[PDB]
């Protein structure tokens, strides 16, 4: 009856406050921290009165009306430059649609640099409650599409490392190796969910369902099609709600789905035994990455049910959604060595062929050779991941990253330098992640990872579009994004970039760089070099790059660093 009371009773006061805090920080990523907590406390205050009596006033209002009204009380900024939506001047459901609108994927915010080790322990034992909420606020506003129930699981692992290393002799040896892991998997998890949200909002519900049908069929190849279909239906509702700002409903229905899977293991998978004995947050996280089950032994051939049968065109006419879903389910459950986007490519080819052949004379003869068309679609990814692992093994991660950085800069040189650097580094991480697997698990690992990193490129670029060819590859076909970018060649409509020199101004931090920060500086410099001389050969690029690095060398060792960079730098500009 009263929706705010229902969610308060299902989740408990702990997770209720955390989810509402995450919700407000993703809609207003600019807002001060202490200003958010004040709004979260008035929520919890009013929800308790509705639990006491559901006919108390305003208790019959929707969550969108309650959350939307609180956010509209304070959130003023400054200059608009004549262009800025007024979500608070709109009614529901238009107002919420205006909030999801203003989610910023790349916002200016001070780069969180850890204070020293001994003061975080002072701040944990400060106001513990206030310390944990700063962890959620600071990451939610930087990742406004972060999977909400999974962020609660990281807040618990974050609290566990503080209650185990602050009470030790040596702290930094206990902590820091546990904080850097939490922010690595934290950033893997964020980009993963961004691809799901991007699918739902930009390609529709039917595209996401087909994606989850293929993936759950690989994980649970012994389950019946009716069992896979119910799982997909529940899973789509969950991600639709998280991706639309209904975080209370999203967490609630996710606990329901885990409870359903654990009490039906004997018709789903035999690998859910250990995950189902874990506590709640641990549980859904364990199911999220359980491994593939054993494939059934003597499954019948695919060509019997989809090529040779006389009822092919009949079944496709009388029930196309069930028939085409059946094709995808049967093909994926026996090809765990295929990537998801490859499997979706095959089903797309199968449906196009049927629409043509079933409208002609003798359809049985028309589509009889449809597996011939799958052969080229399968070999292209296999050979591509073949050569990158060879290059990775030979070069190493940093040199592998630089090789990908150069050719992507040559494909889309209009893309900004910060975006090109971060994307190229993430592309190069696939070698470390996948090339160590046998030559069978590689493509499931690799191609589905590249889809995540390329989606990052798409959403970073659409905010400020500059490259016509990026816009093309991003908006045409979701499942064809990776073959789209790989087929791009060097762009010759691009005019060489002017030299600027402001990129190389001296800073006191360049002579005490960590190994990681040193690589980022050189990659940035390499991008700007390719943009300025797009026809420079790769032998000429090394000579110029080696010369500049040696210039940075000695000057970091001179009597006056800042005079060396100014004096010697002027000679290089006028050379
Ligand atoms: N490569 C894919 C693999 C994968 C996707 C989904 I979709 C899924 O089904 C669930 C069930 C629950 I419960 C969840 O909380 C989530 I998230 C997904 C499962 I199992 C595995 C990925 O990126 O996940
Ligand atoms: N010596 C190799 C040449 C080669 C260079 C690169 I750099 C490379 O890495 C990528 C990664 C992605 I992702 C792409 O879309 C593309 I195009 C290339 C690969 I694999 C091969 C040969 O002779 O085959
Ligand atoms: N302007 C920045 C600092 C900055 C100075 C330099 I000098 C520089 O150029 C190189 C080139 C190579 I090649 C290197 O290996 C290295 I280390 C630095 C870069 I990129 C950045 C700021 O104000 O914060
Ligand atoms: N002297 C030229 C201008 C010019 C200055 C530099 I300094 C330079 O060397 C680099 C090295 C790296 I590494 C870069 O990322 C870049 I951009 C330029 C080059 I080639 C040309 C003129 O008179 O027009």
């Amino acid at each position: 009856k009263s929706e705010v009371a229902h969610r308060f009773k299902d989740l408990g006061e702990e997770n209720f406050k955390a989810l509402v805090l995450i919700a407000f920080a993703q809609y207003l990523q600019q807002c001060p921290f202490e200003d958010h907590v004040k709004l979260v406390n008035e929520v919890t205050e009013f929800a308790k009165t509705c639990v006491a009596d559901e006919s108390a006033e305003n208790c019959d209002k929707s969550l969108h009306t309650l959350f939307g009204d609180k956010l509209c009380t304070v959130a003023t900024l400054r200059e608009t430059y004549g262009e800025m939506a007024d979500c608070c001047a709109k009614q529901e459901p238009e107002r919420n649609e205006c909030f999801l609108q203003h989610k910023d994927d790349n916002p200016n915010l001070p780069r969180l640099v850890r204070p020293e080790v001994d003061v975080m322990c002072t701040a944990f034992h400060d106001n513990e409650e206030t310390f944990l909420k700063k962890y959620l606020y600071e990451i939610a506003r930087r990742h406004p599409y972060f999977y909400a129930p999974e962020l609660l699981f990281f807040a618990k692992r974050y609290k566990a490392a503080f209650t185990e290393c602050c009470q030790a002799a040596d702290k930094a040896a206990c902590l820091l190796p546990k904080l850097d892991e939490l922010r690595d998997e934290g950033k893997a998890s964020s980009a993963k969910q961004r691809l799901k949200c991007a699918s739902l909002q930009k390609f529709g519900e039917r595209a996401f369902k087909a994606w989850a049908v293929a993936r759950l069929s690989q994980r649970f190849p012994k389950a019946e099609f009716a069992e896979v279909s119910k799982l997909v239906t529940d899973l789509t509702k969950v991600h639709t709600e998280c991706c639309h700002g209904d975080l209370l409903e999203c967490a609630d229905d996710r606990a329901d789905l885990a409870k359903y899977i654990c009490e039906n293991q004997d018709s789903i998978s035999s690998k859910l035994k250990e995950c189902c004995e874990k506590p709640l947050l641990e549980k859904s996280h364990c199911i999220a990455e359980v491994e593939n089950d054993e494939m059934p032994a003597d499954l019948p051939s695919l060509a019997a049910d989809f090529v040779e049968s006389k009822d092919v065109c009949k079944n496709y006419a009388e029930a196309k959604d069930v028939f085409l879903g059946m094709f995808l389910y049967e093909y994926a459950r026996r090809h765990p060595d295929y990537s998801v986007v490859l499997l979706l490519r095959l089903a797309k080819t199968y449906e196009t062929t049927l629409e043509k052949c079933c409208a002609a004379a003798d359809p049985h003869e028309c589509y009889a050779k449809v597996f011939d068309e799958f052969k080229p679609l399968v070999e292209e990814p296999q050979n591509l991941i073949k050569q990158n692992c060879e290059l990775f093994e030979q070069l190493g991660e940093y040199k592998f990253q630089n090789a990908l950085l150069v050719r992507y800069t040559k494909k889309v040189p209009q893309v900004s330098t910060p975006t090109l650097v971060e994307v190229s580094r993430n592309l190069g991480k696939v070698g470390s992640k996948c090339c160590k697997h046998p030559e069978a698990k590689r493509m499931p690992c690799a191609e589905d990872y590249l889809s995540v990193v390329l989606n990052q490129l798409c959403v970073l670029h659409e905010k400020t579009p500059v490259s016509d060819r990026v816009t093309k590859c991003c908006t045409e076909s979701l499942v064809n994004r990776r073959p789209c970018f790989s087929a791009l060649e060097v762009d010759e409509t691009y005019v060489p970039k002017e030299f600027n020199a402001e990129t190389f101004t001296f800073h006191a931090d360049i002579c005490t760089l960590s190994e990681k920060e040193r690589q980022i500086k050189k990659q940035t410099a390499l991008v700007e070099l390719v943009k300025h001389k797009p026809k420079a050969t790769k032998e000429q690029l090394k000579a110029v790059m080696d010369d500049f690095a040696a210039f940075v060398e000695k000057c970091c060792k001179a009597d006056d660093k800042e005079t060396c960079f100014a004096e010697e730098g002027k000679k290089l500009v006028a050379a």
